[PDB]
């Protein structure tokens, strides 16, 4: 499995589950609205905290605008259209010491599957 470090400290590590368009490297760019599916779980307890797959509602955000946690901007920036990946995001690139509400404690390593479906620009 194609497995790579997206930050030099190993804080964001991506394993490719299914290769996308690697032949033509069809990759989104900063500012593009991206459409993905995802599932997120805590590495510590294994608890799944969210799944757009189970909702069956694809998730949209603008890439590299700080709309999402840094490890996501870094991860999705590296994905080819139709790629499915597993990404491990250390707390510094996630929610840090604060965590996120009742579902994500402080100092949490996060594991997400992300599937890049589509992207667009105005
Ligand atoms: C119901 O489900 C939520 C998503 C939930 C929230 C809580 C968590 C556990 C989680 O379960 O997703 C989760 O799985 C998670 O950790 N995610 C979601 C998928 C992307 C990665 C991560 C994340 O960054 O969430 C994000 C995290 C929770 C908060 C941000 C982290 C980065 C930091 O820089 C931001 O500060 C600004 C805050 C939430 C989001 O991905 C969304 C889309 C973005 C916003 C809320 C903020 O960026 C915001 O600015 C204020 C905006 O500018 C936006 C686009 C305005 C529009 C109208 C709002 C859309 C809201 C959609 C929210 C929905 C689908």
């Amino acid at each position: 499995f194609e497995k790579v470090e997206l930050t030099a400290d190993g804080g964001v590590i991506k394993t490719i589950l299914k290769k996308g368009d690697e032949g033509e490297e069809n990759i989104p760019k900063k500012g593009n609205e991206v459409t993905v599916h995802y599932v997120g779980k805590l590495e510590s307890t294994g608890k799944v905290f969210d799944s757009s797959f189970d909702r069956n509602v694809p998730f949209k955000f603008h890439l590299e605008q700080g709309e999402v946690i840094k490890g996501w901007d870094i991860c999705v920036s590296s994905m080819r259209k139709n790629e499915k990946c597993l990404v491990r995001i250390e707390s510094m690139y996630g929610y840090g010491d604060e965590g996120c509400g009742e579902s994500i404690p402080g100092n949490s390593v996060l594991l997400f599957e992300i599937e890049l479906l589509s992207f667009r620009e105005l």
